């Protein structure tokens, strides 16, 4: 799940994690 | 949008918009 | 925020309002 | 990842698919 170089789908896994505390 | 006192919301759109730079 | 003709942005935003019903 | 009732991480990943189709 890329846009380009940025690894959205990355990206929203570790914010799903860092809000699930 | 919050899950507790994280602001899931907020860190959600700063994820688009980095991905859309 | 869009990839390709889908339109992702939209669709997360419908998302977050159901989820918070 | 759910909020409440929904299964906000079930029907993100779903988005995610069906952006990338």
């Amino acid at each position: 799940y890329r846009i380009x170089s940025y690894d959205f789908x990355d990206e929203l896994m570790k914010l799903l994690r860092q809000a699930a505390g």
